[PDB]
């Protein structure tokens, strides 16, 4: 900044045009700025390996200093990152994570990376089963609203959600459902679930897309308040959703805690200075109360 070494810190997000990811390159700008980096950003239009593959080679090209980058897949991303590990670049995966996600440990294929900054997942879908719960009078029909098979953070969310509502008996837990990240087919199978179910107590959309196309298809259906909702990410929509009482919580993420603390950890690292292997952000629980206080609407994402 003053007398710091200028890095060029690159960020590839999953998706570009998603809040949560806009959100953490603000938090990645803002810590960029502090130490006196440049933001090098560049993501695909959808969260796809196939397309995040030539951004990440694009983004090689470049010789950034560090990459931060959210991998799209847990195994394809592995030999793509290892080609910039191979040629001197180190990294930081945010949100998302290669390999196990555990790194620095001496073995494994995915191990090069030098820390994962990223929610508690697995905690992240407990909190909404109990937010679920609670929304339902602790019985009846539910069902996860979910993303794709072998999304790292999804996938851990429906496994915290589901070994938490295997604690409570009067709730059934109805198949998942898998949108591939598109909130009208979300919508769809809503409707698809209600009609076969019209007991249908509630959903927890594991994701900012998934829980808005799910909230929309209860709203579409006529059911806001009688099927409720817990969705995942706070995008700007929630406070009109929680106001209505189409939804009755969204879990904030903290992305531009983790874009932040990503762009610090490198400036850190390429200084010479060990970084931990791991960073957990944290979670804010918004409901129609507590998004007009200051310190929780202040978590709503960017864009
Ligand atoms: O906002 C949606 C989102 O980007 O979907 C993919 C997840 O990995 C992110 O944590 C976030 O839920």
């Amino acid at each position: 900044s003053m007398e710091n070494k200028k890095f060029r810190i690159a960020l590839i997000p999953g998706l570009t045009t998603d809040a949560f990811y806009i959100t953490m390159h603000k938090g990645a700008e803002a810590a960029a700025a502090a130490i006196g980096a440049q933001i090098i950003f560049q993501g695909a239009p959808d969260f796809n390996p196939v397309t995040q593959v030539p951004v990440l080679d694009a983004v090689i090209a470049k010789k950034p200093d560090a990459i931060l980058i959210a991998p799209t897949d847990t195994t394809q991303l592995v030999q793509p990152l290892k080609k910039a590990a191979d040629a001197g670049i180190p990294m930081i995966t945010v949100d998302t994570f290669i390999g196990t996600g555990d790194y620095q440990t001496g073995a494994g294929d995915g191990d090069f990376p030098l820390s994962y900054i990223a929610s508690d997942n697995v905690l992240g879908g407990e909190i909404a089963a109990r937010s679920l719960a609670l929304a339902i009078g602790d019985k009846g029909k539910v069902y996860v609203s979910n993303v794709k098979p072998g999304v790292s953070t999804t996938d851990q969310r429906e496994q915290g959600f589901k070994s938490e509502m295997a604690k409570h008996p009067g709730i059934t837990v109805l198949e998942t459902q898998f949108n591939d990240n598109d909130a009208n087919k979300a919508a769809s199978q809503l409707q698809a679930v209600y009609a076969r179910n019209p007991d249908l107590a509630g959903v927890f959309g594991a994701n900012l897309f998934s829980g808005l196309g799910s909230a929309n298809g209860v709203q579409q259906a006529g059911q806001s308040g009688t099927i409720k909702v817990v969705a995942f990410d706070a995008p700007g929509s929630v406070v009109d959703n929680l106001k209505s009482g189409l939804i009755d919580f969204a879990i904030a993420q903290h992305p531009a805690e983790i874009g932040y603390y990503g762009v610090i950890s490198a400036y850190a690292h390429l200084t010479g200075q060990s970084i931990p292997t791991k960073i957990g952000t944290g979670f804010t629980v918004i409901n129609k109360s507590n998004v007009t206080d200051p310190a929780v609407a202040r978590f709503i994402y960017a864009e």
